[PDB]
């Protein structure tokens, strides 16, 4: 019987890739009508999926880039227990497999990464694993340092799971009101059935703590060009992390844009913020492609 997504659609009817663990990942592609100037992989964050990047991907495709993405394991239309990962490196390995596959089909093209939140931590670790390979990285509120109050609370709960056998332990869900000041976007997020809005399992939170530790060790090795966009009122990824990334990365081409008063999800924020985010990404990638 055909292998199906967690929503029961056969993978033979969808673009897909099988990872090193034999798990099917659902894929998306947005290719221009002509010869692409560059490739760009979009890395989504925790709980969400690649379908949330439709508008950004169509803008990037309008710049003649071939945009590609997949749903990370345990997310969206990919296989895996929801919001579970054996080790955070699985996400990085799977991005690298997909980038390597695309570079075979489109050789000689520059490749960029774009990531938001947990997806931004994945993009940083992917670029750190392959120094000099990526042309540039666009980071939207990347997970570099978690909110101090939330991290201390979770680190206590993590000690309970690390010292004892407690497989079902979960913390509370990611509060939707702190995601964006745009209420319509929050309402849409709360209505998408492919988004997992359940409480974070302690085993998954432990992997996000591993991502933060690994990002910290990767910064003095990071040399890829990057554009970093961060809101000053982010309650999920503390803005101190964006300043730390600007300070500690060795990249010769690094830029930070702060959005005063904005919340976490800058590409789904108030129209003035979202319009600026799209324009800034468009300028930055346009200047670095030809
Ligand atoms: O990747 C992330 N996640 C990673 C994230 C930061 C983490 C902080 C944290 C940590 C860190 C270590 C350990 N922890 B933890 F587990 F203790 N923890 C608990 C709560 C936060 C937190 C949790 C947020 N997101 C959330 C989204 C944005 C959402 N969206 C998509 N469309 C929209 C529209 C409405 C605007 N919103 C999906 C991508």
């Amino acid at each position: 019987s055909p292998r199906r997504t967690p929503q029961s659609i056969p993978y033979q009817d969808l673009p897909h890739l099988v990872n090193a663990d034999g798990q099917y990942l659902f894929c998306r592609y947005w290719a221009p009508t002509g010869t692409p100037k560059a490739l760009i992989f979009v890395s989504h964050g925790a709980g969400e999926h690649s379908g949330r990047y439709e508008e950004l991907a169509r803008m990037l495709m309008g710049l003649d880039l071939l945009v590609f993405a997949h749903d990370h394991v345990g997310h969206g239309q990919s296989e895996g227990e929801r919001m579970v990962v054996s080790d955070f490196h699985v996400f990085v390995r799977d991005v690298l497999q997909h980038v390597d596959s695309m570079q075979k089909d489109y050789p000689g093209l520059p490749v960029f990464l774009l990531g938001h939140s947990m997806g931004g931590a994945i993009a940083i670790l992917t670029a750190a694993e392959r120094p000099g390979h990526f042309a540039g990285m666009v980071l939207i509120s990347p997970l570099v340092l978690a909110n101090p109050e939330s991290a201390t609370t979770f680190k206590v709960l993590a000690a309970k799971v690390l010292n004892s056998v407690l497989p079902n332990l979960s913390s509370g869900p990611i509060d939707s009101s702190v995601l964006s000041r745009n209420k319509t976007e929050v309402d849409i997020y709360n209505s998408d059935p492919l988004i997992c809005r359940a409480g974070l399992k302690v085993c998954f939170g432990i992997q996000l703590l591993n991502a933060v530790s690994r990002v910290e060790r990767a910064l003095p090795k990071l040399t890829v060009p990057f554009l970093l966009l961060q809101g000053s009122a982010d309650r999920l990824c503390d803005s101190k992390g964006a300043y730390l990334l600007m300070e500690l990365a060795k990249s010769q081409d690094k830029t930070l844009k702060i959005y005063e008063g904005a919340y976490h999800v800058l590409h789904k924020e108030l129209p003035e913020v979202t319009n600026s985010v799209f324009h800034e990404i468009n300028m930055w990638v346009s200047q670095r492609t030809a």
